[PDB]
């Protein structure tokens, strides 16, 4: 399988390149970076590409890939409904091509979102604390925003979190994601971490995921790369790829 | 509903007494303590009793209760297979009577065991850290031992945790519960806490439950008390009464 | 020693009342609550009063106390420079009277602020996460704000925390306290908790304090109550009371 | 300054080699590995060597280095009193040569031991939890054992930790290091982590250090390498080179 990496120079990209180069069943056909022509992909006859670039260019590359029938495993965050809809209104005019987008390829993270959904109804309060390296451009993380959305969707009928906050400094209570407060920590020495807190009478439940190394995203990426053709079109998250694993 | 409390003087017992006394749909019929005759129960026409005593007496009281057809919601730990088996038969001679035993009545704890079971297969390493007040007689906690057992049972076909420990101080690697290391911390200022750690390539997953107050066990207890008659015989755990599997 | 409690009905107040009532060397002379005349204090010939009321009334009571020469151990938060200055411009016109104000009476908390000050210079990043019960009116906590101030004051010559945040949801990065981000979590089941995070190349340092029970403030309060007369005027924090202990 | 690395192939060694190679003021004179002759050091005219090998060989290399007057910054754990004593004399016959041994070069770790010493007296209970990668040969970690020793030494006059443990599974309460329980966790995905827990009435204090990356040891190592000649003889720890006492 010929595989090319979009953003091969990035923190995550360089890792994926190393991973694909080590995969005995995969062939690194392309190593695109900022500026390099998207034609380099069609040159190496790439069939699947791993995208770990920037939200300002994803939509751009996604058009090219979907055109030449090249499959795509995208990790680049900042995917909005309109964008998904964009990607949607494209695959239709060129099926047989598969595209997978996931806010997090770490298995522990996917499991965290899974458990968060299940525990939400049993508690009065729910908050999300996300912590990342000081090089992250977006706050809060895509995963945090998605986790908050999942929680808020599971507590549909229930009342909102209890909060007697009368006086407060601007921003002290974090960002509001569908009624669920989300706090973003940018600290040196960190990579990718998340904490989901549920609280009730005399007890709390904490589901924490820690990505100590960027290699933690490899397994999920390669898994999606190999079984990419299994599902045509868009997928979103890698939950379907292992809900039975 | 007439409800009596066994061990009404204990740390947990005094809380249950207060809870039952506040329950508008429940009547505190008995407040037994160490020494007090089990006949006080039959005196107040008790139909259900909450047991939070000591493992050295549970079996004793359980016989009396099961005889007079009184239902029992037991929280007292130290329940072994033989003990469970014993109680099993005890009721077979007196059906129509219900008995529920649970290692933990905190919902977060029950959920922790639920999630632990589901995540076990996805990781290479698994360990349990349990932390309690310095007044606990047993180490590790009943919940910890049960959680470790659940994890070990979910990883049936998989190899054991990787460990290159060559030299070590006695007891440094905690207790072995079916191949899963369990560490017991006894610290002042704590109540009931547990941490389940799963580890793999570049990432870890932590599921932590915190019982900051003993009132956290009330909801689970009262829930079992009210729906006690729903399931005749012996029931181990709170899961059956919960939506989860 | 005759001791009266201001706000004897509050979550913390009721605890202090119980504590003073148990102190064999202390006499509970007053149990004021909302509405009750401040004259009840002068009635029982109170010499020291524990204040755990509300920031909207502290200044009021503080005037009365300082007038009748009654000593005061205040725990009520929301103490600003002007207010301190107010309390300052009063004791002068009536010395021989002592007043102690502390943002936190938990020893672990005081120690946390102590360590935070010492570690600040050794790290690139520093952030504060504070977590409290959903009944707290102010965000962030007084202790959190004070800890952030201490940290920012210790890193005087050093550059600010590195942060590449380009796009962000309003409030995601918490409140800014002298360049130190502070996050406030309001969750059910919690009491008083704080986490100080320091980060640098490949490592982080976390100093966490947990007030699982309101009784944790008793030792510090009573300590200040007994040795109150030792220092005339205002003090601020109970660091001087044990920097040598 | 000519610097050679002992164990240049190890997890930590390869990092130090990369670090020294990047240091504009340092020259990588040697890259010894298992088997390679210690004479390679005398070949490149090495003046200082970084040792990150194995406790079974340290004593061996230390003799050679101290003989040829080569300075040594040793990170290899497993240093016992007898071993320290031995090295002591080894240098007495060859002064003018400096040797520094430290159980941890991460600044956060050194600070942790510093704070642990200061907080010990203020609490009833104290326990240490250490967590490392599943490739560590010794349990508990050298740092954990040292931290436990420091704590036990600071609580000289005070009574031991309160523990009502009557029944227990073998090893559940961790290893005993001078009366301080130490728990060792070996999990995949981890690197080097430690947690010091202090407990008292209604509150706990946690001092946690996290080495997410092995690069975290570089700063401390290079600092000791450059200022090595400053202190003739043997030096244990990094504290001397630091502002702290
Ligand atoms: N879903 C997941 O599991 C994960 C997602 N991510 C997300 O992936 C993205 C990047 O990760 P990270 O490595 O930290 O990011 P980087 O800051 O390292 O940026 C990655 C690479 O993309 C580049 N690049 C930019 N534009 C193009 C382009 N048009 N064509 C090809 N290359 C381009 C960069 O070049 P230059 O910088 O010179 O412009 C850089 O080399 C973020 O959105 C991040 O949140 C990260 C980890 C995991
Ligand atoms: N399943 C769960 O969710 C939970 C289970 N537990 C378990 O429940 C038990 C209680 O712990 P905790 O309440 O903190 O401990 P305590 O010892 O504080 O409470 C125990 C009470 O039982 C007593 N008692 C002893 N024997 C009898 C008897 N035969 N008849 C009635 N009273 C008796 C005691 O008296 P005296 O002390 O004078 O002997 C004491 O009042 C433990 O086994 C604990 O592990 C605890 C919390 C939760
Ligand atoms: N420094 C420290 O270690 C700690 C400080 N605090 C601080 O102390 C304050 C309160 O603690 P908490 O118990 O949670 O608060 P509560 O919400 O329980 O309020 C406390 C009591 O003060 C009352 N009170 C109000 N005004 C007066 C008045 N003028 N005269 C006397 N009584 C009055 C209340 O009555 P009503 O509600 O009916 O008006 C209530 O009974 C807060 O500022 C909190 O942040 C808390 C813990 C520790
Ligand atoms: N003080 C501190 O801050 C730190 C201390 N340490 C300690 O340092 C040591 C290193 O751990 P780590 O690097 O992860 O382990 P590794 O085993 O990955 O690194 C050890 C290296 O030393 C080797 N080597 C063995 N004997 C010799 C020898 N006689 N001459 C030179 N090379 C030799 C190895 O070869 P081979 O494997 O083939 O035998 C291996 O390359 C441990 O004792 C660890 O506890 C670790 C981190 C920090
Ligand atoms: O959901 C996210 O935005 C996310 C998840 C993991 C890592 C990163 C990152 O390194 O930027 N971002
Ligand atoms: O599973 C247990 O043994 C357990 C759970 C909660 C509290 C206690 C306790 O207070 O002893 N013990
Ligand atoms: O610094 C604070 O504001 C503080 C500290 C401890 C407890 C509380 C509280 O219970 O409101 N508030
Ligand atoms: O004190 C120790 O033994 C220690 C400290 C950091 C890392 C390691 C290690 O990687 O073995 N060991």
């Amino acid at each position: 399988m010929r595989v090319g990496v979009l953003g091969a120079k990035g923190k995550v990209g360089t890792t994926m390149v190393r991973a694909v180069a080590a995969a005995d069943d995969l062939t690194l056909s392309a190593e695109l970076d900022a500026g390099d022509p998207l034609s380099l992909l069609t040159d190496g006859n790439t069939e699947v590409v791993i995208d770990f670039t920037h939200p300002d260019v994803v939509m751009g590359n996604l058009e090219f890939l979907i055109d030449n029938g090249i499959h795509a495993v995208v990790g680049t965050t900042g995917f909005t409904a309109e964008r998904f809809q964009q990607v949607e209104s494209w695959l239709v005019a060129k099926p047989n091509t598969s595209v997978l987008i996931a806010p997090n390829f770490a298995i522990g993270a996917v499991l965290s979102m899974h458990f968060a959904k299940q525990a939400a109804r049993f508690f009065d309060s729910a908050e999300v604390i996300e912590l990342h390296h000081p090089h992250k451009a977006d706050a809060p993380s895509g995963t945090a925003a998605r986790t908050a959305k999942l929680i808020a969707e599971a507590r549909k009928g229930l009342p909102p979190n209890p909060d007697a906050t009368s006086t407060s400094l601007p921003g002290a209570r974090g960002a509001d994601v569908d009624g669920i407060p989300v706090h973003a920590v940018r600290l040196a020495g960190l990579v990718a971490h998340q904490e989901v807190l549920f609280g009730t009478e005399g007890e709390t439940l904490t589901i924490r995921h820690d990505s100590l190394d960027r290699t933690s995203f490899v397994p999920g990426v390669l898994l999606a790369v190999r079984r990419i053709a299994e599902r045509p079109g868009l997928t979103v998250g890698l939950e379907p790829l292992l809900d039975l694993h």
